[PDB]
């Protein structure tokens, strides 16, 4: 058809890479992938509900934490109704449904509609007490007053989706030979093939190449023979083919594919080269660069496939290694107990992980076993879901899918709520997956059709890998494409409006990085073009509206030109700043949008996440350390949107306004700053305490993932107290408690203070609270430094947080230790700070 030609140029557009384009293929897994998704899509189309699928009620099932009920003193909370240019002010009740309050309303006064929150894509309705939405949450959190306008349901048939159109050999691989069209380099170190069977990142077996000169061109001629039979591969296994002299290249091919059959024939696998253990080495894709880049040869000739009772110290010692965290290694003599009594530890969810990695995957009639094993899963299918252990099935180190279907399955009931929270990283595990299609990928496209603020998020997580990583790009561009043709056409607008917007402002952050070298003055020359390139857009071009991708209810409009800048920083990024598409919004403030690029945005992404979800832990025991976690999204090569936090300053610019010299602080700045912008002593008040939780919620987390060290520059605080840091992307101290933000604490030097006291209390608190979480945080953790990061030490880098964490000990040791580590930023105070400025003569 003509017509699906043109959408599919569309999809193209909105994905940024061709999934029909075959250039880079051995096989045709992908497009199989692309008619395999048709099908879990258009159940998910057909199955969601229209109203609710266009409202997306926002919407959680969690009690109210108690520090949120203290704010609502009288079992009542206030709504404030719209017309339009008329309001009036309701009493409501926490478990009052929406339904319950349109009515109550109607018969206050009574001389079809639906309730909409004032300024944004944001609704309260369906069977929720009003409590249980989010936006409601946030205003109480927040001290605003709730503002809702009665207005119609948006037609559910804007969403409408569009219709589509649809034996006992031993095993052997031959490596003929190398070839690279430019080597010159060191000199000529030799280099040889190392060839390795592996599944899940565990060496079943390997065979080396005889070393040779690194010519341009090497050949062997050579079968090598391995010690596994044919019969005994795993489904998932990969030939894993490396260059050495050492590592410089890899390259990896399935062996069975899938449609379960063995890899038979010729292949020339263009490889990818080494940086100079993470996810990028486990991808089956070649490196497309067919011309610069080494490529291996090969020939394959080679097809089917598809109890009693425990003693008692023997427990004791399947129980302890149990009870281990996820970074423990399990000796030999320890996985052969838990395989010899693998019955007596599938009564233990907890041991699944540990005893899926204690499965000879290179033995059938062990597979097989496991698979009878996993028949019996009525501990497991009754268990509570413990997303830590879920995440543990799936990383790196298993590829069976068997295994890995059950961690999925166990991902099913999560609320909306929690996938939102656990989204990135689940989207990042994709990364381990033996194959396109999967469970895991699947369970993603579902829920992201089911929920239109999970889907907006999605589509931004796979863009944001498509564009950046040549490893996975035509996975991620396959799933996503799966996603688009059932997200609805209001959607798809949406979605073309903002690549459009960030498309044209790349065009500009581009030519703009250019015109002042790298001394930091900032020419008003050079915020002419800025403006002039900004009004050129405006007209005919830069769309009338777009959805801030992160904060999808929120519609930008026009620029406000006069207040856009370039800021002041080596890289240059584009202070932007937007007016609001919503009449109805009760503010008249701007929205601010930082645009950058050359950085890796995505790290930035992963810690962000990773804050939100110890907020959510914190929150299960009561707790609220005023994170400010800004919204910040990768577009692109190194290049994105992030959130503008309204009136806010740096650390540093607090230092260097009364003074600012040459690596010289003051104690009393932040203090006094504090004052001037605080209108009454009350107010000075609520800013001392929101800045004594703040900071130690920063303290807390922040020595947690390793990135406390911090430069006052990348240290930010609100008007209000807010503490907070940004940029993450990539003597020592564990976090940064200065002696400005001691004064502030009431204290200096070796003295005490009730605000310190509370600092010190709320860290501990915190601190010991996370250690609940243990084995999540370890796994989050690993999985950032995998899919996130360059190289990293799969027990040394990961390690870190486990010491961070101080595994192993009881409550008070714990509480010491942190307690320490407050003690060690006070003995520096000022050293590191001043450091950086002592070295930019070093
Ligand atoms: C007045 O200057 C700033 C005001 C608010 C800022 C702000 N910067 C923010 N973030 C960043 O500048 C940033 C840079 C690179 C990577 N991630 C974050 N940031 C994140 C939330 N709010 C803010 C300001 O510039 C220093």
């Amino acid at each position: 058809s003509e017509e699906s030609q043109a959408f599919q140029r569309q999809l193209t557009a909105l994905i940024g890479y061709d999934v029909t384009d075959v250039s880079n293929v051995h096989d045709d897994e992908l497009e199989f992938t692309r008619r395999g998704l048709v099908t879990p899509r258009m159940a998910e189309v057909a199955s969601r509900d229209p109203k609710l699928y266009a409202m997306h009620p926002w919407v959680t099932s969690k009690p109210l934490p108690e520090y949120l009920w203290k704010k609502i003193a009288n079992n009542c909370i206030f709504i404030v109704i719209h017309r339009s240019t008329t309001s009036q002010t309701i009493k409501v009740s926490p478990d009052d449904t929406p339904g319950a309050i349109l009515q109550s309303f109607f018969t206050k006064m009574a001389k079809d509609f639906v309730l909409r929150v004032c300024g944004r894509d944001e609704y309260l309705v369906g069977e929720t007490p009003i409590k249980n939405f989010q936006w409601v949450r946030h205003c109480l959190k927040n001290g605003e007053e709730i503002h809702v306008v009665l207005d119609t349901p948006p037609d559910p048939a804007l969403d409408e989706v569009r219709k589509e159109e649809w034996c006992d050999r031993k095993f052997r691989v031959k490596i003929r030979g190398i070839d690279i069209p430019v080597l010159p380099r060191n000199t000529d170190l030799t280099v040889f093939v190392e060839a390795n069977i592996q599944h899940g990142q565990q060496v079943l077996c390997q065979r080396r190449t005889s070393p040779k000169p690194f010519t341009e061109e090497v050949l062997w001629n050579v079968w090598l023979e391995f010690s596994i039979k044919i019969k005994d591969l795993p489904k998932g296994a990969l030939l894993n083919l490396q260059i050495y002299c050492r590592l410089l290249y890899y390259v990896n091919l399935l062996l069975i594919d899938h449609r379960f059959l063995l890899r038979r024939g010729e292949y020339v696998l263009h490889m990818w080269q080494i940086s100079g253990f993470n996810a990028d080495k486990l991808t089956s894709a070649t490196n497309p660069d067919k011309e610069n880049s080494m490529s291996i040869s090969i020939l394959l000739d080679n097809h089917p496939i598809a109890r009693a009772e425990m003693p008692n110290q023997l427990r004791k010692q399947l129980e302890a290694i149990i009870a281990t965290d996820p970074l423990n290694p399990l000796t030999a003599e320890d996985k052969e107990l838990l395989w010899h009594f693998r019955y007596e530890s599938l009564k233990h969810p907890k041991a699944y992980p540990k005893l899926f990695s204690s499965v000879k995957w290179g033995q059938q009639e062990i597979v097989a076993k496991t698979y009878q094993l996993l028949a019996r899963r009525e501990v497991w299918d009754q268990s509570a879901l413990d997303v830590g252990l879920t995440m543990q099935l799936l990383d790196c180190n298993f590829s069976d899918e068997n295994v890995r279907a059950i961690a999925v399955q166990k991902l099913e009931s999560l609320e909306d709520d929690d996938v939102l929270h656990y989204l990135l990283q689940l989207v990042q595990a994709v990364k381990f997956e033996p194959y396109h299609d999967s469970a895991l990928a699947r369970f993603l496209l579902k829920r992201g059709l089911r929920n239109k603020r999970i889907g907006h998020f999605l589509f931004w997580f796979l863009r944001s890998e498509i564009a950046q990583s040549r490893h996975y790009q035509q996975r991620f561009a396959v799933i996503l494409e799966a996603y688009l043709r059932g997200c609805g056409t209001a959607m798809l607008h949406d979605f073309t409006q903002q690549v459009q917007v960030i498309e044209m402002l790349q065009k500009v952050t581009l030519d703009i990085k250019s015109l002042s070298a790298e001394k930091y003055d900032v020419s008003s020359q050079v915020i002419s073009q800025l403006k002039q390139k900004l009004e050129n857009l405006q007209n005919s071009q830069l769309p009338e509206s777009f959805r801030v991708p992160y904060d999808p209810g929120l519609k930008a409009g026009a620029l406000a030109i006069e207040k856009c800048k370039v800021m002041a920083s080596k890289k240059k990024p584009l202070w932007l700043e937007f007016k609001c598409a919503d009449p109805t919004a009760l503010s008249n403030e701007t929205i601010g949008i930082i645009f950058k690029h050359g950085d890796d945005l995505r790290q930035d992404m992963l810690i962000l996440q990773i804050l939100r979800i110890m907020e959510s832990i914190w929150e299960t025991e009561s707790l609220d350390l005023c994170l400010l976690p800004y919204g910040c999204i990768s577009t692109g090569d190194k290049i994105g949107m992030i959130e503008i936090v309204k009136d806010a300053t740096t650390i540093a610019k607090i230092q260097q306004s009364t003074v600012g010299n040459t690596g010289a602080f003051k104690d009393e700045v932040l203090n006094h700053w504090l004052k001037e912008k605080s209108p009454t002593e009350e107010k000075f008040q609520a800013a001392v305490e929101r800045f004594v939780y703040s900071c130690a919620g920063y303290c807390v987390a922040t020595f947690v993932l390793g990135i406390g060290d911090r430069h006052n520059d990348n240290i930010m605080i609100t008007e209000t107290g807010n503490l907070f840091h940004i940029d993450f992307g990539h003597e020592r101290v564990p976090f940064v408690l200065t002696p400005d933000f001691l004064f502030v604490m009431g204290t200096s030097g070796k003295k005490t203070s009730p605000h310190f006291q509370k600092f010190q209390d709320i860290c501990v608190k915190a601190y010991l609270a996370l250690r609940h979480h243990t084995n999540l945080l370890i796994i989050l953790f690993s999985m950032m430094l995998m899919t996130g990061m360059p190289q990293l030490t799969s027990k040394e880098d990961i390690e870190y947080i486990r010491d961070a964490l101080t595994v192993g000990k009881n409550e008070e040791d714990a509480k010491k230790y942190f307690l320490d580590q407050i003690e060690v930023c006070r003995d520096k105070g000022w050293t590191v700070q001043f450091n950086w400025f002592l070295h930019l003569v070093l």
